[PDB]
């Protein structure tokens, strides 16, 4: 079996491997990559996303969210709390700002350090969820909005034509922005390329030992396990490195740089930061292999979690027993 600890691998593609997408991933799992249930992928040193940045500061972030967090430094849960539209040009400025900015450090490990210290007594800002695409039509090699469509991987695999559309999403992040443990909507994959700015610090527990932090999850946050049975969809819980290292669940953690992809695999549970302004962009995606994992795949009914859609089509062929129930939390 490859990579047998799920150590996160690191993978550095030539620009003649880098043209065929699917191909990449079918090579990066069969070294093992997924076992970690995240991966990186260096670029070629020849590509680029696109030109510069120069022009992007009059992209609107409509809703930006103020991360308001309850609880204590290792255990904590956040609430999105929305705040006036801003362009990128103004959002930058702020994360730059005396109240906002990121403080002086050593080096990455002291950084993470003050992050878990110090996140809960303050309520960054973060343009989350933004559609759209900061790559060049141009760019032909792992352009996130030129991927071949969940919809049609469906088709391929299963012969059923469904309704749906798969986009991008942008993200602008400043110090202390986070994202909570989860996995992707159906268990998808995720790509992610940091375009620019500050780095992205990830934690991420194997596929094949999820379980042991859902358990973990129920026990630390025991009220959010009595109001629905897959909480984390809610994707509102935090829980510390040192904090998972007590309960012994295992788990890894790696620094993403700007020029870098990141890419997580099915029912591989993650978490992380920001490390200062940054903007990032994301996707889902299928693989013939991720099938199984969406017929499996736990669901929110409680109501909270309200998703695109898309995954309603998804529900509905893989998960038919569900669909009615799940159609209730969604409406
Ligand atoms: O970058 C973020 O805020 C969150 N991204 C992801 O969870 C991902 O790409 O799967
Ligand atoms: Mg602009
Ligand atoms: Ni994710
Ligand atoms: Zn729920």
């Amino acid at each position: 079996a490859q990579n047998p600890n799920c150590n996160i691998m690191i993978f550095h593609p030539t620009k003649e491997e880098f043209n065929d997408f699917d191909k990449y991933i079918a090579y990066m799992e069969s070294q093992g990559a997924h076992r970690a249930g995240l991966a990186k992928i260096i670029p070629p040193k020849e590509w680029k996303a696109r030109e510069t940045y120069d022009n992007i500061s009059e992209i609107l972030i409509a809703t930006p969210l103020q991360q308001v967090a309850s609880g204590r430094a290792g255990v904590f849960t956040q609430y999105h709390k929305k705040k006036k539209a801003m362009t990128v040009g103004e959002y930058r400025h702020l994360a730059n700002s005396k109240k906002y900015q990121t403080p002086p450090h050593q080096n990455f490990e002291d950084l993470e350090r003050k992050y878990w210290k110090n996140r809960i007594y303050n309520s960054p800002i973060y343009g989350a969820d933004i559609s759209g695409s900061l790559f060049d039509e141009n760019t032909k090699q792992w352009n996130l909005g030129h991927l071949g469509t969940i919809q049609d991987l469906l088709e391929k695999e299963c012969g059923v034509v469904i309704e749906g559309v798969n986009t991008p999403y942008l993200y602008f992040g400043m110090w202390k922005t986070t994202f909570a443990w989860h996995t992707e909507d159906m268990d998808l994959y995720s790509i992610n390329y940091l375009h620019l700015g500050e780095p992205k610090t990830w934690y991420v527990v194997p596929p094949e030992h999820g379980q042991r932090l859902e358990r973990l999850a129920r026990e630390l946050f025991p009220g959010s396990s009595r109001g629905c049975g897959a909480f984390l969809r809610h994707k509102v819980a935090l829980i510390s490195p040192t904090v998972l290292k007590e309960n012994g669940i295992p788990f890894n953690r790696i620094t993403q740089e700007a020029g870098e992809f990141m890419v997580t695999f099915p029912y591989g549970y993650h978490a992380g930061f920001n490390h200062g302004f940054n903007c990032a962009e994301a996707i889902n995606f299928a693989t013939p292999r991720w099938i199984d994992y969406g017929k499996m795949a736990s669901q929110c009914s409680c109501g909270e979690a309200r998703v695109t859609f898309s995954m309603d089509a998804f529900v509905r062929i893989l998960q038919p027993e569900r669909y009615d129930l799940w159609k209730r939390g969604q409406d």
